[PDB]
RNA sequence: AGCUCUUUCUCGAUUCUGUGGGUGGUGGUGCAUGGCCGUUCUUAGUUGGUGGAGCGAUUUGUCUGGUUAAUUCCGAUAACG
């Protein structure tokens, strides 16, 4: 949005630059091209950082529009997102799934794990492909974190970022939790937040 | 064998006689059947419900690999129980 109270600050841009979020792959799909700045002299694509903040605020404006927070469902089958989805679902009251998704969880009405959500958020479209294709049987809207070579086939909001691993995946979930809590009125739009980004990251060498 | 022939005593309503109808049968059909037994077959095999795939007969589950006397376990996984 145009508003100064929604503008991206220097201190967020330095946190993007520090985590590698702007660095894509060597390949580009034709659906992702509007999110790209340029290709480097070494064959790597640069993701446009202002495009990310608009698509992340549009995603937060979808998540705030659900009146019961337990109706939102949150997923990661790769390890680099598992700590991050567990912390996101603690900070705001969504339902997490981590590890293997069981086929038929959304469509086998009798099943012990059966559930019926209103919004679905996924960490990587190529890896999390079961809950994406299974959402096509039940009228379920979708948000996803997309790299330059991600296949867009059932996602309704794609957020441009490096999703390969490490600090970049944890930072995106932390920043999405910050803005949903801000615009619902639970924390300040000006005072810094008490939760450090480093709480969401995956398994750097411990000692 | 009073079976039958000659003879002349005996019993007492129980039988005899014609028609209808029964009853019995190690008689016929095991290619009309039940029950029982043998064999395919001594091996590891077989099947619903709800979900997914095909216009359909059908299929997945019931598996690439390792392990076991074993569809026995581990694990993998559009299937779950």
């Amino acid at each position: 949005g145009a508003l100064d109270v929604l503008q991206m600050k220097e201190e967020d841009v330095l946190k993007f630059l520090a985590a590698g979020t702007h660095l894509g792959g060597t390949n580009l799909d034709f659906q992702m091209e509007q999110y790209i700045y340029k290709r480097k002299s070494d064959g790597i694509y640069i993701i446009n950082l202002k495009r990310t903040w608009e698509k992340l605020l549009l995603a937060a404006r979808a998540i705030v529009a659900i009146e019961n927070p337990a109706d939102v469902s949150v997923i990661s089958s790769r390890n680099t997102g598992q700590r991050a989805v567990l912390k996101f679902a603690a900070a705001t009251g969504a339902t997490p799934i981590a590890g293997r998704f069981t086929p038929g969880t959304f469509t086998n009405q009798i099943q012990a794990a059966f559930r019926e959500p209103r919004l679905l958020v996924v960490t990587d479209p190529r890896a999390d492909h079961q809950p994406l294709t299974e959402a096509s049987y039940v009228n379920l809207p979708t948000i996803a974190l997309c790299n330059t070579d991600s296949p867009l086939r059932y996602v309704d909001i794609a957020i441009p970022c490096n999703n390969k691993g490490a600090h970049s995946v944890g930072l995106m979930w932390w920043m999405l939790a910050r803005e949903v809590l801000r615009m619902r009125g639970t924390i300040s739009r000006e005072h810094p937040w008490e939760v450090m980004p480093d709480l969401y990251f995956y398994r750097d060498p411990e000692e």
